[PDB]
């Protein structure tokens, strides 16, 4: 088990095979719940930014396996938030109380950091401004792996604001470990893949095009990942890309190949209209499900050594 | 068992025998507890608005009976709150995850419309802006059968706000399905009992009257249920009914019955002076207790078939 | 068990042997943990103002012994906080639904005032404004007892806001009843230790001093212990001294004895600087660590009649 | 000239001939300005509340004579606003600057608390809160002299907000002074005149009564005097009367008389369709206009002492 | 004088007969003032939204030809902030009062529509939401013809929010009235000049163009005029071009003809470096400075039928 | 005239006998005005921060002699404070309409700063931040002149904010330009006066000292001028000294001398109670009346060359 009591900030940290397991464990358990698997550990649930998605099914997936949580949803209550205390020290404090810290912070680095100042407490980054989103590409690997029954030689769009999407850089760093994958990226000119992602996929001789509109590759990906803009990031010079660009309607999906499927890592604003909710390629809301058994098998990967 | 897996929604979709299950459950939980009943269930509380009693009682009976419990209080930290998420996405999501919503939400019919997007999870209504308070009629009948010895045959005089009182919406309504009660409604004319509940009690033949002051129907009631002006729901236009119009006073008691018991959902502004709470008609304290044994009753049909 | 069930509530309101029971418990659960002898409490959360540290050690410490939790970490969603309620109310209520009280509010006197309506309830004071923190005391014992290795004919200095610090009135006090120990106050004239905390060491015949500089007792302390201004406690007349007037740096630790230790209630704001983290006399992040076997303990005492 | 250097701050204060003095003056200056009557005034201008008639009509009426203006249109820019001055030692100070003061307060009394600190300098209250505005009845006793060429012996309806109309005060006493008015009250009960008013009535033996709508006594007035409802001076428990509870439409002056006029000191909000601009009643805007006038008139007899 | 009493809403309204006229009357001003004039005049100064140039500037002129000024600067005191009053109402009271109206709104209309409520008083456009400015257009031909001579074929570039900037709208349409004035239009694509000014243009058989910065027109240009992006009418998906685009710096003034002048109707953010404020071609605060002479030439042609 | 076209800046920049000029203008205007004197002039009243004395009373003193006025109270309305506009470019575009500027502005320097962006237009200081309030100290030194008889050999107090009383320290510079003068400071130590005011005195070898309480100066003084809190202008460690530290009443004044006058540039605050308002030594509010005729005199000599 490499991953026991690993710190999981950056899909960067994490191999193939430290990913393959994680996926295997997930599959394993959702077949044959394990409902004591962490009984007796107390986990910090700690949001310094809002979340319905990863922080509830993160917490789900806590008692689902037996485990306690502490924690808060926002730091309006804490000492940092009303006492002027530090990140550091407030990550300090915790680490004396309980067996691993769930963390989603603002800033980008700020899980990073908190590795720094956790001691031997494992710190698991649930979000860190618009860098790294490691357990949601567990969950769209899952996903992915579920829907097309493996995640090598795919056909992959990435759709939307893919500057700030911490979703997509780190599931397209995660595809780039597999072989064969092609991307797709399909996003207004001020918010395009960052360049340090195109120079990975370059290093690594993976194909990717850019295109500004959905339906020029609608008929040839295995999966459409579709993203909200980062409104609560966005420079003020970036504000005029706070409307979706690409809008999916149903009527976009006619020429989609029948294993096609819709992801998205949620919320959704006005990218999707809901008329796609009915087609059978929409599954960002089996997408969502899968997080518990993705984030199931990362918590007991991580807090039992035990395979 | 009736209840299983039943979202329970509206007063009105439950019989009598419905409710009369609950209250025998209940009375044999408050007898005979069940720490284990519920091991392995994972619910959501859901409060999109303020409460104590009701979200503290539910989350309080789901530990009771060995549930855990994930949630939020309100909607701020939400991807709702921050994101411009929907409710439907929102609980779509969330229903991927637990056994059981419970949820309070500002805007009336926002409960009947979270079950069309929570697949096959029940959803439990803890309150849906005026309309509906079905869990608060449990615990009141609750307590009127345990101070009364019946739910049939009785005079009940309803207090205040009854225009906005989602608590005497379904309260009234479940005492309607019982033989022979008789209500009394003194509320300001612009908080008046609506008339649909009217119109129910004329298709049923009960009988109901309207009065302009506690004091005229004091020497006759089993029970005086006061409510709260509902201030945060009020128009503009009824901004001078914020004030209690009928102010209980111990002095008001003097020719109370022996058996008369003051309800009040809670919580209390102006409404009942604190020198009635040393009366032995003040039931108020008792009747929040019984939120316990109510709730645990319901959570424990809804989510176990075997009785 | 002289705990069992009592009301935690000031330092003043416990015996020497109370304290030395508290401890000698929470050497043993930190040595021996018992995961399940709080196994069917729920314990309510109640905090009414900021915390970082109370509450999440509280909170673990709950769990730690298999105990449930309910509560909120502000009032804002709360009946109180939007829909009028009075604090005696919502105790009373609460009173109905849990095992015990744990509660921290801006008000001097608000967790005596809980018990007043918390029937046979147990109140523990998570902090009650600027008055008492004996739980913060009862972790501050724990550790010096454990760097020092006695309670007893002890150099002690508080630096700070003494006046405003719940948590030095109560150690203190707490100190105060062992033999021989000696206190040394630096603060701001303004910010003074209160003179019935000073009549109290009086009249129990104590030795004690004031100081304007940490550097004048340096050489002579077991125990250095630091504290914030209590920024939000302050009168407009005494904003002059919310910047720390005295701050510890490593080069002021050069005098130190072998034995001493900087200890913190936390959190910290500017009267520790960061390099002093790094010397073997900081001690507060252990401090905060022992906050859990401490409150393990209390939570044990109370909560479990047989020892 | 009975007017000069008077203080000008309750119509209570003035007599019948008072009253014909400033309206004869009014109609002379109307007939043939005097450009330089007061060359060499300089007069304040101070508005602690907001306005648009009154003070742009006082403006424009001291330029029209020759004389300057110095002021403020709130209080939000001066020390009173913004370093805790005291009101009495702004008029101290600004009568040592101006030959008179005209003053607009949020409290009732606050022109005559005036007087007391403006030493040998004429305070005009230009209105104090819900109580008095002496130079709006001016300007509408010449617009009624005007359109029915008398003040006696005319029936005269006013309608709205009674209780916090400064002008119905002040214009119910001016037309006390002359024989044989009849008097209808329109209003809520909330809102309804106060009985310091009906009681001066009464001593006089003047006949007045009430009624609850516009219809009833729309065939017999002369004056129809219609008021905004004074939304910012409202107590709580009144603002169920923000709404105009009586609404004068065009149609609703089917059987008026000939000669009827439709007053309202303005500004109007929905007690007064448009539709009503069109009809040879609505007489507002005329009457708005006579404020240059009156308040010429006033300022003329006020600072000259010849006539 | 064509101008006697005339509203001045659009340039749209104006001949070129009516141009000169006024440049005519400002030229003789200029050279022999007329302190009296408008002696006994009395103008509104009335601003609904912020301005420095134009209302100080209006204002001055009205003193400088003998006129007295009443008005405000904000609407936030007056009946219409704050009682809810219309601007329709607004106007109608005012126009009761003075002998012109001059008025700022932010609505596209609001000027004209004053129009139809001020009776026989003229109003004049001191600039309405993003349409016209008619009065900065007769100081900026004005301070064209005082430089270059003429208003005839010039070569006249306009830089930076064109879609918004109601200066260069007005402008545009006057240097239209004369013959074989060359255009140039510099804007990001989102701020382009408005069709209906372009359609005005090809209608005339007038010779325009577009560019894509300030450099390719710089050798060619009489007139460089810059403008302000207007932050505060951009609808949100136009923020990302709240920066200038384009900056003029003094180097960028290399290649200017002898007989340039830089024009700015001011304020300027960003768009002009304060370099530029030393070179013979910055003109904006000599054209501010015009602003006297126009205004004072327009008050004078309409309020004054004498020639 | 030495005062022609002078900027009045600082105190520091005017002579003695400059003071002396105006004193005896002021003198000569109180016994004869001179009402067309400023005929055809047009002056800025640009304030930036609150005022009442200092504007209404410049004001009031232009219209006396004639002069006419622009300006703002507040920079919320100008394109300052709306549209991003720096001050320099505020007064530079002011510079071409008006005669002279008189200016207020919360910021240390802002008054000699505008004189470098004016042109040829005269500056007059109405005060900058904490820094100089020159035409206060014109009217200082006539009141100290009428009551005194002169303004050398005198015993003079200043009391209460010294470091920030922009006031006290032009008064200093200007009484320590004649001979004689004993000056003593009273003031909180956080707020004492300036140690460039005090070396000022030392190299001139005037006589002065510190002392903590009015009462020990009391007999000795000739002028007692009590100053207010710059609560606005304090730095948050200096809050402690909002409330006056020194209180004068009436009381107090047991012991002056039967000549000595209590003057305070006002507003006042807590620091003069009102019954020092009837004792022959209250001598405020005239002095503020004598700003009337102080600033006159410094209009008509730096803008009317002529004696």
């Amino acid at each position: 088990n490499p991953l026991y009591q690993k710190h999981i900030i950056s899909i960067n940290d994490l191999s193939r095979d430290d990913l393959n397991l994680v996926l295997a464990t997930a599959a394993k358990l959702k077949a044959n719940p394990q409902p004591e698997l962490l009984k007796h550990k107390v986990i910090a649930s700690a949001f310094f930014e809002a979340s319905t998605r990863t922080r509830l099914s993160f917490e789900t997936s806590m008692h689902r396996l037996g485990a306690s949580v502490v924690g808060f949803s926002d730091s309006a209550n804490t000492s940092l938030g009303k006492k002027g205390e530090t990140l550091a020290d407030t990550i300090s404090v915790i680490s004396t109380y309980v067996d691993a810290i769930v963390m989603r912070h603002p800033q980008e680095g700020a899980a990073r950091l908190a590795t720094e100042f956790s001691g031997n407490v494992p710190v698991l980054n649930a979000g860190d401004g618009s860098n790294q989103h490691p357990t949601q590409t567990l969950l769209d690997l899952f996903t992915i792996q579920e829907t097309q029954g493996r995640l090598d030689n795919l056909h992959v769009a990435m759709v939307g604001d893919l500057k700030y999407g911490r979703t997509v850089h780190s599931l397209t760093q995660a595809l780039a470990k597999f072989d064969g994958n092609r991307f797709y990226f399909i996003a207004p000119d001020a918010l395009a893949m960052p360049q340090y992602i195109l120079d990975m996929l370059d290093e690594k001789g993976i194909a990717w095009s850019l295109h500004s509109s959905i339906e020029e590759v609608m008929a040839e990906v295995d999966i459409l990942y579709m993203t909200r803009v980062q409104k609560e990031r966005l420079d003020p010079s970036e504000y005029c890309n706070v409307k979706a660009q690409f809008v999916l309607r149903a009527s976009d999906l006619h020429n989609a190949k029948a294993n096609m499927k819709v992801l998205h890592p949620l919320p959704r604003v006005d990218e999707i209209a809901t008329d796609v909710d009915k087609t059978p390629h929409a599954w960002y809301f089996q997408q969502a499900g899968n997080g518990i058994f993705a984030r199931q098998a990362l918590l007991a990967l991580v807090l039992n050594r035990d395979l």
